[PDB]
């Protein structure tokens, strides 16, 4: 089998992407944030504290003839941005772009933190990291991809995120019309539960390529590109007036700037992030100070190849017995 679904930016900055997901019978369609950096499929629901729901579409398990309470199971997750959610668990039928999994754990939120409430466009998350990170207790549950894998034509999914435009998540096949040149594959460590890999270096604008190993995670659920402070300083030093602002919480730059591109290495191959992808707009409405899309990972504890990086590529998440990651230009 295969599936193919369009993923759409939630706003004009590409802060996140939502993908429609069918849950239950009859289908209840929710727009979920596909997150290769976590491993829980959780949704706003009829069980969510009413004051914490503000415009989201909710899953109502009592209206699904295929929903079953997973007795005794609870979940609770905290994300890198300090947000969190928790609740109980149902199993139900879940379909993405025509690909159907029966008995998928659907984690129903009883509580969500303010950042989730405040974002009306995201109805929950669909985790696509390794199932070892799944938070369901006392019986850990599998991701949608893990459950679908054996049925797929090939044990892969691909992320093709757009810049200020829709893109595509495919399951079970590689669309050879969706990228240019060849796909370069690179080794993955699953030891931390992430799609963790090592970039071979970087360049800033038209500058020379610096060969250096940068361990990090491919994370569709993180907006920005988080890299070591040395790398980030080298980038922003090429933008007149750019500075790190402790008050704002990262590098800012004059909105009048033209940003240089940023290149990262995948083996001997190179992915170029155009300068415009690195502009996240005014820090506050009407400001002439703009927020940068490349930020320091210092104090995160890990480098994160988030959407800024991934949307410059066609990315293969190869879930074969030994997982790997592939990157192509597009």
């Amino acid at each position: 089998s295969t599936g193919s679904a369009t993923t759409t930016p939630i706003d004009s900055l590409d802060d996140a992407y939502i993908t429609p997901v069918q849950i239950g019978t009859p289908a209840q369609t929710l727009n979920l944030d596909f997150d290769t950096g976590s491993s829980d499929l959780w949704v706003f629901s009829s069980e969510t504290t009413a004051s914490e729901v503000d415009g989201q579409t909710i899953y109502t398990p009592s209206k699904s003839t295929t929903a079953k309470l997973l007795s005794g199971a609870t979940w609770s997750i905290s994300y890198g941005d300090g947000s969190s959610s928790s609740g109980d668990v149902y199993t139900d039928t879940v379909s993405v772009g025509g690909l159907t999994v029966t008995g998928q754990a659907v984690e129903s939120a009883k509580k969500v933190s303010s950042s989730f409430t405040e974002d009306s466009t995201i109805d929950g998350l669909l985790g696509l990291a390794f199932s070892t990170l799944n938070t369901v207790s006392p019986t850990q549950q599998k991701t949608f991809f893990d459950n679908a894998k054996a049925s797929l034509d090939s044990p892969v999914f691909t992320a093709d995120l757009g810049y200020h435009a829709p893109g595509t998540y495919n399951f079970g096949f590689i669309d050879t019309t969706a990228y240019t040149g060849s796909i370069t594959y690179t080794a993955v460590s699953t030891k931390q539960g992430f799609w963790e890999w090592t970039s071979t270096g970087y360049a800033v604008g038209s500058g020379t390529f610096k060969s250096t190993s940068i361990d990090g995670i491919a994370d569709t659920g993180t907006t920005l590109l988080y890299l070591p402070a040395t790398v980030v300083s080298a980038y922003w030093a090429q933008v007149s007036g750019a500075k790190s602002s402790s008050s704002v919480g990262g590098y800012v730059f004059p909105c009048s700037a033209t940003l240089p591109s940023f290149t990262f290495g995948v083996g001997s191959a190179r992915i170029v992030i155009p300068g415009d992808y690195i502009d996240f707009g005014p820090i506050s409405t009407g400001s002439s100070s703009c927020f940068g899309g490349i930020q320091s990972s210092a104090g995160i504890g890990i480098n994160i190849f988030g959407d800024v990086a991934l949307k410059a590529a066609f990315v293969v998440f190869n879930g074969a017995t030994t997982p790997t990651l592939g990157f192509a230009s597009k």
